[PDB]
């Protein structure tokens, strides 16, 4: 008796309804699982927005809630798909793998990754040793986590890379695993899709050389309820902006650490800035669109800052 | 003989500059070093007046017959964006070479003390004539067009996409490849001739964003806008419209990524940057793009122009 | 209050010495006492207890099996002892990888074990092995790092014992592993990201303390036109085992096959792995029919730690089934 | 209008063929004809005038010197033609590098030379070798490939043949290169960011022309307790020279230098490689006394990179130093 795995579909090249071309085009994919699909979305990734997040979300939590499921598959278009990754690792409280998966290459084109992609993804989430190892990324023969895989190369089909190191490998429907997630996700997070019913705004500014204070002051005067700096270096911020998020966060606004060196590495926390005495935040190794998904659903919880950086250690 | 080698100094943790040498006495043996401090900033503060004023100097020591090379000590937050910088404006075959470290000097095991005797000895070494701007760490010789900060708090920190040149060890360099876009002795751009840089500024793209801040920071002076865009220098539905009224306004639109350890953004992909009259930023991440549209509109306002440069540098 | 940490030394570049500070890649390994390599950090007495034997003084390259039981019965009867909390082991890097592997098989304890070296003498500019013994030291007194397995602690990061390896030469970054660092280390203090997910120490069907000495096993490669003769010359000589390290998916030549089929007819195991050592593995059945002709696949195992592999499970085993479910497993 | 390119086909898993779609690792190389090569892919009629040739039909891992120097000799006869002006073959991947590098040496041509292969059989989901192909033939018919000297076109990426490697297995990313890519093929288009440093092509010294039969030379292992056996079997059995594929700076056992040694001065040339391979260079009288015992090192060459080089080099030299200077300059 085969696995039940069900394709939420978001949109994506990777559909070359969508699910249901899917669903036809990869007949293989019945040698593996009984799969059926629904269209969650129909979107490029680029314009996802946070009421897409949190319908995708709700949508997954009720799946694996149901004894007719057994794992989940979702389609999605690359530029975003590392966020929409990492975000139901943080709010999915369940065991049943969840994999996330697109294709790089347009989903017609010669060559194209997406077919096989897809194949993996199901017999990943159809796997026993899929469960309870967070969200899962499955591009490359790659077994990836949703935490911390990033769209890192552009072009290519190798494109997804994590600092940490792939998890597992996935050839000829098996799977070979060789590391173990360490950080907080799925089963053992404090965060609950089911008890999320908005998401706070975060906005994210970038950091460089002759950086102003302007992007900063502008996105907190449009909404931002916490504000991702993507600095240079270890987190560092350049003498004309610190002024400003000071004043920021008297005012309120969370101020986070990160940065654009993403390859490896973390953000230490007092080392460039004064944390403890701004009241700030470091992002540890989370790249900034990284960084603002978790602020955005630790924000739904806390707004302590100490809080908000062990969550930011543990996560 | 050995050749005549100018220490600029301007901040940085691998920090005066008279400290910097007598800390490595060894300098003697492989060139006659001289000291400048030109500055003294952490590089994340750097400004465009800075920038000016460093490029100048290195042109007039560059001019100079008691000047063979020049090694320019740097923080490595934006020593990525300074190295490209001069390697666009700096119109001589002298060899410049632009290092820092990882840990401070004081620290165990630092890797500045190295770094420092190899950007000498690339320096005052001929197989440098002609290369362009060289950054020294890691016993690499990286090309400061397209090396980049990857990695933090590691000493292997600097990595391009298109690989390390060469290498340097016990003094010696050792090539395996050469640089293919414009630099130096054949650009177009000259320092000499630059008393003014536009300004330019970055903003993000991610799930949820808003035109807010590419509004912003044209209102408030930006002439040139990069997009550090998700993907292939992807566009939300929601900026567009902004990016257009941000063009016909006349503020330059040019899409970079967040997507920086390989790969390029291609023209008329993810936007239709002919109909918009916008450029893509190739391979260049947005700190370099933001370096080149600066140098650029020294020149030109000529997107198709700025396009061309974007393809040649 | 501190941890009790003992460092085994047992030669390399870490204790190696150049005739001047430039001199980062030309020098003498394996030169300097373990009492001077402590003294040279001043710094490990603010972490923990200290203090040093003297277990052997080579150039790694020249380790033999002998000397890995040394070392591997001087570690089992510290982490015995009640007094010790952890050990760093100072090692040459060019086999750092192999006894690493080796003391991950067969050490069936949870006290953290370490191993660390350099590739700059401490007299160079710059020496990385400071900071390297610094952080093994901390690595090795710190709780997180218990049932982990054997640790490496170089340029700033821990890496598992099993699978990292020497991929760059000169170069401070020398060790990688196809699967990443487990985490970093950083003014001592360790940061986690992955945990390991192959069987080590404490689960280990093996231990060195059953182990009396261990069997004989060699290493040919494969490369365009090559012959049979190597294979057959080092099992003349001894060899239980050939681990062949193979072209692309441990491909062996036509000119090859026939060769290794009478060897293993006539008792030798043969081992499939490649040089091909960035990332992938090897898949059985796939280049050559492996249950057919009784072979064994080493999985994601480079040839050299293919090697440490077979030894240790021939201490145990003579069905390939059973070597192969070890080469899935570890 | 269009480009007159000859495609070479030797077989390989770009001529693969599995069972079923997901069969993207366990399949049969070497299945397909070049005709059915070009037909799989259409699109190569809107980029240039392609004609086919089978000059083997071999799993590349059973290569041998003969059908290199048959394939040399092919690639310059078609070089020669005014009626061709770019060349691809499609190899199998296992000894693709080896091919690639050899061409670079003795092809005195400025005409684009492509080498290509595939890690999924065409059978299969998401086959890579059809837009490999592609790009091969593109990059073939490209000015801009005139005098870069040999390229492999696999990922999207062009790569120099002196120093790509296979360094990845079943993954499409298998090809690697210690000094980056030097460009990228993408819609068609070439986009390059690198030139080669280092000799090939027309300004080698070397030529296919003058070679009847090339030097037999063999790469043994270095590894933990390893002797000299294979060293002195290989010699024994007609090596010319040796290839050490040492751990870490090419570094060589205590109990292999005295065979070294014998070696050298019974005739046999020593070149120290390594199996340290995503970075660095053998440096010489680093880690052995080079210039004392008239050895050469490979520089950044892995060992069957070096066994290449070696045995081109000495159809010309015997002279030590001469061979070093071509380790150095190619
Ligand atoms: N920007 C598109 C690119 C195509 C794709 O990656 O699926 C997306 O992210 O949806
Ligand atoms: N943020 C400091 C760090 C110190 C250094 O890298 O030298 C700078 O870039 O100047
Ligand atoms: N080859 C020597 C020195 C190399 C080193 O330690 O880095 C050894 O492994 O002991
Ligand atoms: N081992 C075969 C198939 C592997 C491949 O081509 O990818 C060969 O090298 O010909």
């Amino acid at each position: 008796k085969l696995a039940n795995v069900v394709i939420l579909a978001t949109g994506g090249t990777i559909a070359g309804l969508g699910v249901d071309k899917l669903i036809a085009g990869v007949p293989e994919l019945a040698d593996i699982a009984n799969v059926r699909g629904e269209q969650v979305m129909q979107i490029a990734s680029e314009s996802i927005s946070n009421d897409d997040l949190l319908k995708l979300g709700k949508r997954v939590a009720e799946l694996a809630e149901s004894k007719d499921v057994d794992g989940i598959v979702i389609t999605h278009g690359t530029d975003t798909l590392e966020e929409t990754a990492f975000f139901l690792n943080l709010v999915e409280k369940t065991d049943k793998p969840i994999v996330v998966v697109g294709s790089m290459r347009p989903g017609t084109a010669m060559s194209a990754d997406g077919m096989l992609n897809l194949y993996n993804a199901v017999a990943v989430a159809s796997d026993k040793q899929s469960r309870g190892k967070g969200v899962l990324v499955t591009m490359n023969d790659e077994i990836q986590s949703g935490r911390d895989v990033s769209k890192a190369v552009n072009i290519k089909t190798e494109a997804f890379k994590s600092a940490w190191g792939p998890m597992g490998m996935v050839v000829e429907g098996k799977s070979y695993w060789f590391r173990l997630p360490a950080k907080r996700h799925t089963v053992n997070s404090e965060f609950d899709i089911k008890q999320i019913s908005s998401l706070p705004q975060v906005d994210i500014a970038y950091g460089y050389g002759n950086v102003t204070d302007t992007a900063y002051k502008a996105l907190a005067q449009n909404g931002a309820k916490a504000l991702i700096h993507a600095g240079t270096g270890n987190g560092s911020v350049s003498s004309r902006v610190v002024p400003a998020l000071q004043e920021l966060r008297k005012n309120g606004v969370q101020i986070i650490r990160s940065s654009h060196v993403n390859q490896g590495g973390f953000v230490l926390r007092n080392a460039e800035q004064p944390d403890d005495k701004n009241d700030w935040v470091v992002a540890h190794d989370l790249n900034p669109q990284k960084a603002r998904i978790l602020a955005m659903v630790a924000m739904t919880k806390t707004q302590d800052s100490k809080e908000l950086q062990r969550i930011f250690w543990e996560y």
